[PDB]
């Protein structure tokens, strides 16, 4: 589980968002796994805008924050997990590292901010769903 909170808006995996999210939708995109929510509060974190392809995530299966060097965001193919089929992801990142599913949601963050959320694991593999490209994320 996890979320980013940036502005007026909530970022969560969108196999993990709840009725109040989707009662309250900005966007969501089931290629990327990703769902926006609005918020009544601001939030605290800060969205990288950048190509790092150096940082840290957490994974909460290990209780531990792991530096991990990563790919840049592309179409990737998943085989099946607990919540998805094999797949498609788009703006998918991935970092050899621990990855179960409860462990999405977990932020990557490089030295200018947050980068994504984990979306993907399995085969000693962990993926993490861009936001970086969100520019809008910022705005109104
Ligand atoms: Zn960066």
């Amino acid at each position: 589980s996890g979320a980013i909170y940036v502005g007026n808006y909530r970022v969560v995996n969108r196999h993990l968002a709840t009725h109040n999210d989707w009662a309250n939708l900005v966007w969501e995109d089931s290629s990327r796994d990703l769902l926006v929510s609005s918020t009544t509060a601001q939030g605290c974190d800060t969205i990288a805008r950048c190509d790092c392809q150096t940082g840290v995530y957490y994974c909460s299966s290990r209780r531990k924050h792991y530096p991990v060097s990563f790919s840049k965001p592309s179409l990737i193919f998943v085989e099946a997990s607990e919540y998805y089929p094999a797949r498609y992801q788009s703006h998918l990142m991935l970092a050899v590292g621990h990855s179960e599913p409860g462990d999405c949601g977990g932020i990557l963050r490089c030295q200018h901010g947050v980068v994504g959320i984990v979306s993907t694991g399995g085969n000693g593999l962990v993926g993490f769903a861009d936001v970086r490209d969100l520019l809008w994320l910022d705005e109104e």
